[PDB]
């Protein structure tokens, strides 16, 4: 009816938590000794892979289900634009972890996700890694900005315009 489905709400906020954890693992890496870095890297990649899976799943749900309407109703072009913004989020947060994965693959070393050993190239590819590393960094930085705009828009809706944009994405009926 008037909310996203409970599964979509769960996934939205789960991904938020996982993204926070992914960023935090990288941002605070140097606060841990060298000896803990493998674990920090594992947390990072494991969150990243979880996020990728959930980004794909949420997108398939987005196709399957209607978008709940906003009350009052935006102009059709405003909805189009918000929906375009969403497409940009879907793309960014799929491309970011994919680049991560391809980076780890092309490094040609054993690596671990969810306590499990993952595939890697039998020979390393250094031109590719350098480029992938640069892209991962840029997209991760673009991610901050995009989440910030995204959250800010939600807050402008909820507090300034006083519409139900954010309530539709919140778990409780309020
Ligand atoms: C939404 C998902 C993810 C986010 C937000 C994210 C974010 C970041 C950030 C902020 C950094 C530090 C970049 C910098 O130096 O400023 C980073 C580094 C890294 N990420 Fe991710 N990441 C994600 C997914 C992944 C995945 C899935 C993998 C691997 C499977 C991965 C592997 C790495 C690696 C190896 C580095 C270290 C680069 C280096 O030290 O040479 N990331 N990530
Ligand atoms: C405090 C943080 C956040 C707030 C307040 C927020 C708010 C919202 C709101 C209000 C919507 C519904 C928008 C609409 O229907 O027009 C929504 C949907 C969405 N949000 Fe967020 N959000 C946050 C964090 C995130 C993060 C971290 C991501 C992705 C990494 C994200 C990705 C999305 C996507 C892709 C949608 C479209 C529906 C879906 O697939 O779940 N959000 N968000
Ligand atoms: C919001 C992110 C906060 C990051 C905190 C990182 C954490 C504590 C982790 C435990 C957190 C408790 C809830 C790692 O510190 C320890 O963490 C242990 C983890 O078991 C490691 O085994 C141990 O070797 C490491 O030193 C604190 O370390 C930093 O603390 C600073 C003073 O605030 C120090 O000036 C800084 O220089 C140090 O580096
Ligand atoms: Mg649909």
């Amino acid at each position: 009816e008037n909310k996203y489905s409970r599964l979509q709400i769960s996934i939205h906020w789960l991904v938020f938590l996982l993204v926070i954890a992914a960023y935090c693992a990288m941002e605070f890496r140097g606060f841990f000794p060298r000896s803990d870095r493998p674990l920090i890297n594992m947390i990072h990649v494991s969150c990243g892979i979880s996020i990728l899976v959930l980004m794909v799943v949420r997108l398939l749900l987005r196709l399957k289900y209607p978008t709940p309407p906003i009350i009052p109703k935006p102009k059709p072009m405003m909805t189009g634009l918000a929906h375009l913004g969403h497409l940009v989020i879907y793309l960014l947060f799929i491309a970011l972890p994919v680049i991560g994965l391809v980076m780890m693959y092309n490094r040609g070393n054993p690596w671990f996700a969810f306590g499990l050993t993952m595939p890697y190239a039998s020979e390393a590819n250094f031109e590719r890694v350098d480029s992938l590393k640069s892209w991962h960094e840029t997209l991760a930085n673009l991610g901050y900005f995009v989440i910030g705009l995204h959250a800010a828009a939600a807050l402008a809706h909820h507090y300034f315009w006083k519409d139900n944009t954010l309530l539709r994405m919140m778990p409780r009926k309020r």
